[PDB]
């Protein structure tokens, strides 16, 4: 396999979503992802739920599972205790984040590397983090995280492919040598995606807004239309040298599974 | 540079909204189950206000009763121009004229003139229909050349012959190699055929069945397509997404080339064709 993939899941908050997640884990695990990750939500499950899912994935599939760890409302001593626990129990890859609120993500990267030789992934923003002083400052921050020890950068989702491409070029110009892995968000629920995008400054091309117009009560068409968009995107990215994709599955597997299939990533 | 072109294609497609005509082809159901499925599809697709819809007729089946009834049932249920397919198999000239005149006197003014897969040619059928009355006549076109045809050129002159006889528009056999259809369209105008070569689109959800249809109609399945469906025999969900993707990409390219008319072989299913139409701006 020339292309590597990873899948992102979130801690289920209901019995129904819990069932869906494990079904998705089994489906996607067959594609042998390089790793999978589980997000964290301070008021939507906490660290224990994130850790529980991580442990469950590891026990059930043997896959490398990376918890997303944030450093807000958490003290350095707490983070070191947590990191040590994770390492001693087989968790060797962490997605180091600041989280939405003193410490910035680069501070956490440093703290983690002091504890152990963790594989570390950090967030990158092709369209600039909402709170950044400027695009230049945000790029310098990414370089700071990479220089602190980050092994790879995973981007916020995007729908304007050129935005990702230009960003990758600026990263290279800035001397950031790790892979800038595009985070792909397959869209089946446009209203939810639009809310996500508006809150993260991610641009939704006019042709895309037009493409989902009128489908609020048509889930089947939304899925076909969304899969087409995602398949076209990864095709172009692949043609531009991208060999790694991180999928925001939202705990569902059909779309990401099919997209991987078109990339030659099969069981 | 690859990214820019994509955004351009997608935007031009978004701007086509409200300028593309579409037609849907259906076949007579053989079970109570397919009967319900058909009418559910008709109700759903009718909301897209197609230029017209058509119903196939099994050549040498004698079930011409089912086809005609469905046609009337569609016209009386939706009010859409329902065009029945007519063949030259198991029918005499005097017999055909009877059907033609029977249709015209029942509201049916559009007919798809076909010879029919053998168990008197289409051109002879159009000429015959023309004299009986002034129906709109749609004939079959083959981008990859009809199996029986002795040559590509001979097959082409035949279509012209059918057009010259009074055929309004030609509808192509489904195809998956866009470049083949484009080369054929160029040959059609270069050969003096003045009607549009309407692409017949076959959205694929069942590759096995499609591969079969292709081996019976002499339609080529590109290597990239076989590769795209490889390993999905027991994955209907993935096949549908992959098939919808291929179909959406095809019409997007065709639309940019100037095609404003599409004919969908629905196989009595609405989901895929409905979605493909959506991307073309054809919506309720
Ligand atoms: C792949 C990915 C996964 C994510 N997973 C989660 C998750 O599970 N849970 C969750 O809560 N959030 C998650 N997030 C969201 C993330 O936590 C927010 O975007 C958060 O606001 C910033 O986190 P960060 O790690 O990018 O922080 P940082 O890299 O620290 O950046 C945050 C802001 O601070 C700025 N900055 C950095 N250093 C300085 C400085 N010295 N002075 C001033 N400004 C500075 C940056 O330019 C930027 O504007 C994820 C994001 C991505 C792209
Ligand atoms: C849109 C579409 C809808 C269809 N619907 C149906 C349907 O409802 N029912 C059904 O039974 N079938 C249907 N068919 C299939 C069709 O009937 C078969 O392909 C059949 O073989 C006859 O094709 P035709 O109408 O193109 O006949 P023709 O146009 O007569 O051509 C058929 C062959 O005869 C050759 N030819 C023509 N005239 C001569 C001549 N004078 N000398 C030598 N060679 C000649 C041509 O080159 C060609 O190979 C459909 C096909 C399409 C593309």
């Amino acid at each position: 396999g020339q292309i590597n993939v990873s899948f992102e899941f979130f801690p289920p908050r209901t019995s129904e979503m819990e069932q869906t997640l494990w079904n998705s884990i089994d489906r996607l695990s067959s594609l042998k992802p390089k790793f999978v990750s589980v997000t964290y939500g301070a008021n939507s499950g906490e660290r224990d739920r994130t850790h529980s899912i991580i442990k469950g994935i590891k026990d059930r599939t043997g896959l490398e599972a990376a918890p997303h760890l944030t450093c807000i409302d958490a003290t350095p001593d707490e983070l070191r205790t947590i990191a040590r626990d994770y390492w001693n129990n087989g968790i060797r890859h962490i997605v180091a984040l600041r989280g939405d609120l003193e410490m910035y993500a680069s501070d956490l990267v440093t703290l983690l590397k002091e504890v152990a030789d963790f594989d570390i992934s950090v967030a990158a923003y092709p369209e600039v983090h909402p709170e950044a002083k400027s695009a230049q400052a945000d790029l310098l921050n990414l370089k700071r995280k990479v220089d602190a020890g980050a092994n790879r950068a995973i981007t916020q989702f995007f729908f304007d492919v050129e935005s990702y491409l230009r960003f990758r070029d600026r990263c290279v110009s800035a001397g950031i040598d790790v892979e800038i892995i595009p985070g792909i968000l397959p869209v089946s629920n446009f209203k939810q995606a639009k809310k996500f995008a508006d809150m993260t400054n991610v641009r939704i091309p006019a042709w895309m807004a037009q493409m989902f117009d009128g489908l609020d009560d048509d889930a089947e068409t939304r899925k076909l239309v969304g899969a087409n968009i995602a398949m076209d995107m990864v095709k172009i990215l692949s043609r531009e040298g991208v060999k790694d994709f991180h999928f925001y599955t939202l705990n569902r597997a059909e779309m990401s599974y099919a997209i991987c299939h078109t990339l030659g990533v099969r069981p």
